[PDB]
This record gives C-alpha cells, sequence and structure tokens, in this order.
C-alpha cells in the first residue's frame, strides 16, 4: 500500500512575468485565499491607467453634449413660447423639436461608450488579480518547483509554482491483485501498518475501488482506498504500508487444520475423522476458502467429529 | 485477451482559465449533457456586457435617424401639397425627395450594423458555453487527470480534464497470432474466462478483425472483438481474460493422441 493526502493541488498562474517575491517557505500552514507569490504587476497597472484616461476622455466628451442639449432645449422652448402666437411657421418648430431629439440621442450614444469602457475596466482589473497568486484550499505547502526571481512565461503549459496537500486525512492506495478484485465488497473493514513503527495498527472502513488499473509490467493491479485519521502529525507522504484487507467474516462454520487434510486428485480432499464408533473414517470435503493456518470447510464434515491431526488413516480405529 | 469498455471518450476544454470547481466524483453516473467542471467565466461575461453596450449604442444612433427621417418626410409632403399648385419648380421637389431617400437608406445602414452586432453577440455567448464543460455521453467517471484549482491553458494541446467510459457492455481485445489470422471467419462463436474467478464461462459471437496490427517486439498479433453483456457490475477494465475461439468439428472420425505417434519419413 502506497500512501497520500486526501486532496492535492498543483497551483499555477495564467500570466507571464518575473516573480518578484514568494512570501511563504514550505512547511507553513496556509488558510484559503491567503496571498502567496507575486508576479510583476507593472504592465496591468499601465493598461489600467490607460483605460481610466479613456473614461476621463468620454467624461469630458459627454460634458460637451450636455451643453449642446441645453442650447437645443432652450431654443425649442423659446420657439414654442412665441409659437402659441403662431411663430414663423411649424417649419422652425420641426427644425427645433428634431434637433433636440438628436442632441438627446447623442448623450445616450456617449453613455453607451462610457458603459462599454467601464465594462472594459473590469477586463483591465481582472488581469491584475491573476498576478497575485492565492491558495485554492487550506493545507501546508509541500514543494516549490519555481524558485524566486525566475522568469516565467505561460503561453503553453501552466507553470508549476508550488504544490499543496491537505494533511489531515491520509488516503491509502492499496493495490490489490486482479486475481482477487472480483471480491472486495465495499464496507468490509480493514487495517494496515507501516514498516517503520513495526507494531502500531491502524484501521478503518474500505471506501471504494478505482476503475482504472495501472500495471507494473507483469500482472495488472487495482487500487482501493481507506480514510485513516491522522493526529500527532505523523505519517509522511508516500510511506510504504503493509495492508490487511478483510476478505470476509464467515462464522458458525468449521475449518480444517492444514496438517491433517489429504488432497486426492487435485480437487478431492480426504479427511480421516474419529467416529463415535471409535473407528476412524475419511470423508471427501469441498474446500475453496483457505487461510495461512487453516482451510475453510463450509461443508464436508459433521460438527464435533474428532479429527486425526497426525498419521491420518482411513478405516483405522484409534 | 485484454478487456475494455464498449466506448471510451477523453474530454477537454477550448479555453484557458482557473478551474473553480469540478462537481463530479469518480464512479458517479452521469447522464448526457450533464454539467461537469466550470472554468472561470468572468472574461466572457465582460465581452458580453461590452457587446450589449455596443447594441445599446446603435440602439440610440438609430433613434437619431428615426427623427431625421420624420423631418425629411414631413418636409417632403409639405412641399408636394403646395406643389400641386406648382411650388417652386420641380427643383425643390428633387431637393426634397432625394433627401428622404438618403434618410431612408441611413436607417437601413444602421439596421445592418444592429444585425452584424447581434450576430456578433452569438460569437460572444458561444465562448461562455465553452467554459462550462458538459459530458458528451453517458457513463461513469473513470479518472480525473486534472484536479480542482489547477490553472489550465488551452492555447495549445487540448487538456485532458477527465475520461469517460460506457460499461453497459464489455469489448474484448483477443490478440490471435498472425499465423492463424488467415482463418477466423466472422461469426464463428467463441467464449472466454477470467483468471480471477477460475470457472465462470462467458460466451458470444465474434464481431470482426482489426485491420491494423500492433506488435510486442517479436511476432505480430491481430486483434478480435466480442460483445459480452455485463450484469451485476462485474469485470473491471483491463482485466486479463483467457480466450477460446472456435475451428471446425468434423465428426465420426478417429483422432490419434500424439503421445505415442510414430512418424517415419
Amino acid at each position: 500500500g502506497k500512501l497520500d493526502a486526501l486532496r492535492k493541488v498543483d497551483v499555477g498562474a495564467q500570466v507571464s512575468g518575473q516573480l518578484k517575491t514568494l512570501s511563504v517557505a514550505i512547511g507553513d500552514k496556509v488558510k484559503k485565499d491567503q496571498l502567496l507569490g507575486v508576479i510583476d504587476p507593472e504592465q496591468a497597472e499601465n493598461q489600467i491607467k490607460e483605460v481610466e484616461a479613456t473614461l476621463m476622455e468620454l467624461r469630458a466628451q459627454r460634458q460637451q453634449a450636455e451643453a449642446e442639449l441645453k442650447l437645443a432645449r432652450v431654443t425649442y422652448s423659446r420657439q414654442q413660447r412665441l409659437a402659441q402666437t403662431q411663430a414663423v411657421s411649424q417649419q422652425d418648430l420641426d427644425n427645433a423639436a428634431t434637433e433636440m431629439a438628436v442632441k438627446q440621442a447623442q448623450i445616450g450614444t456617449i453613455d453607451a461608450q462610457i458603459k462599454r469602457n467601464q465594462a472594459s475596466l473590469d477586463t483591465a482589473k481582472t488581469n491584475l488579480d491573476y498576478t497575485r497568486i492565492v491558495a485554492p484550499m487550506a493545507g501546508e505547502v509541500t514543494q516549490i518547483t519555481t524558485l524566486q526571481g525566475q522568469t516565467v512565461i505561460a503561453a503553453q503549459q501552466a507553470p508549476n509554482i508550488l504544490t499543496l496537500a491537505d494533511m489531515s486525512a491520509m488516503l491509502v492506495k492499496a493495490q490489490v491483485s486482479e486475481a482477487d478484485v472480483i471480491h472486495l465488497k465495499p464496507g468490509q473493514k480493514a487495517w494496515f501498518t507501516v514498516l517503520g513503527d513495526q507494531l502500531t495498527r491502524y484501521e478503518g472502513q474500505i471506501k471504494d475501488v478505482l476503475p482504472t488499473p495501472e500495471k507494473v509490467n507483469d500482472a495488472i493491479f487495482y487500487y482501493a482506498r481507506f480514510e485513516v485519521p491522522n493526529p500527532n502529525g505523523l505519517l509522511r507522504l508516500d510511506m510504504t504500508a503493509q495492508v490487511h484487507i478483510q476478505l470476509t467474516d464467515v462464522k458458525n462454520v468449521l475449518t480444517i487444520p492444514l496438517s491433517a487434510l489429504g488432497d486426492p486428485v487435485g480437487d478431492n480432499r480426504y479427511k480421516v475423522k474419529l467416529l463415535r464408533n471409535g473407528e476412524t473414517r475419511e470423508r471427501e470435503v469441498t474446500i475453496g476458502a483457505r487461510n495461512d493456518t487453516d482451510v475453510e470447510i463450509v461443508k464436508g464434515l459433521e460438527a464435533g467429529d474428532e479429527v486425526v491431526i497426525g498419521e491420518a488413516k482411513p478405516g483405522a480405529a484409534q
């Protein structure tokens, strides 16, 4: 069994630029959305000042139309007030009511520009946020691939500045062989131990099985995972771990000691037993399940029959 | 015999951006067009608001020409109503009717702009849909190459976010040797069994033979496929499977065991 963190992340950054600083050394805890490294932000500040200058430009250009609208409006009312006395035709009234509509449209046409550029301002600011890396999730820093002061560019692979892992629950990769994967029903109880502490058993429920195998040349293997609690700060990553995965909990069922059983043919299993008569007799027994010390016998021998652990002899009374 | 899913599809994304979330867990079932991961969509929303602001701009600029068209039209009819009594020659009638054609063309010239920009709006929105990955087909999530929170860039090769596979039925890769490939007529009946269950026969029709061989150093090998049903969720991917393909059964005829044969010449 291989060992790893419950969750792990390879943090990166979208933008190119020199890495001016990296505030955190490895081994320090970091809370979510904490500041990390800081890529150079001079350029983004430049486009921001540029866009703000554009908004100022429209801020004045609107101020022009604001005055022309006053001119057209006062001209219109000043025409109508004389126009109740039938001023210089309805012609000029149509020359006044329409121009005011034009100046009215102009200010809105400018407001749309202020709208699109303020909308662009978010596009300007959003690039600036990319320069300042923040942690997606809590967990002490593991490894720093990108050392401080290195130039970096991101037009291809996402750069690997650093990595993170949540060391509070150590998932295990128990690579059970393909020969036994057919069993291994979920929720079966299992335990494991590490080579370095010899005898300090850990245990828990099996969680699930990974659909995708990865071979080591010969023999396919399939993983399985637990969820062991990790206090004390022990259990380093990728530590070797011997794993005992509960195969089954059969009960109220007999098992035959290995020393006594006979195995005719290659499937048959003679087993001499003492009888109530006191005369021993063998019985063929069906056994598939087996342990290091015993073979499980669900069927083949009546309970309480004595069995000849040594020098077994069919038809031979003790 | 190697074993694999009836269909398997890797999934990518067309756009760069931090992966804010990946709601699916591995082994979960997913129906077609279900939402999966979500790359950050702030940018696409920005271009969307920008384009909508442009449509607002033309929305007013058209309103201007709408007024000028009223002016030119009222001026024209008010010229013609006098013109039945011979107003100021046909000269001003030509100075009026032509202007109305201009104001007429102007609004259409603007409507074409509203058309091209509404057409551009689909170009804006379509990028936003790329940010939200959806599953091409039903299946369970076999693997997640890309863990949550990783930065990803699609300026080059399509990233492998997560693979999918359909396990409703299992296909087998039965690699028959090149020496025997000349036989093996399609539809010949065959069966197989896994090493891990010892004795539990599966069986079915052979489907076909793959045209393109792949080799393991020495000796070429050609594949063949079945289509075994998969009840109860058994048979993990890439499980080893011993495979018996059927040659002919001529009968009513003796066959000598090879153990004691004598073969002079």
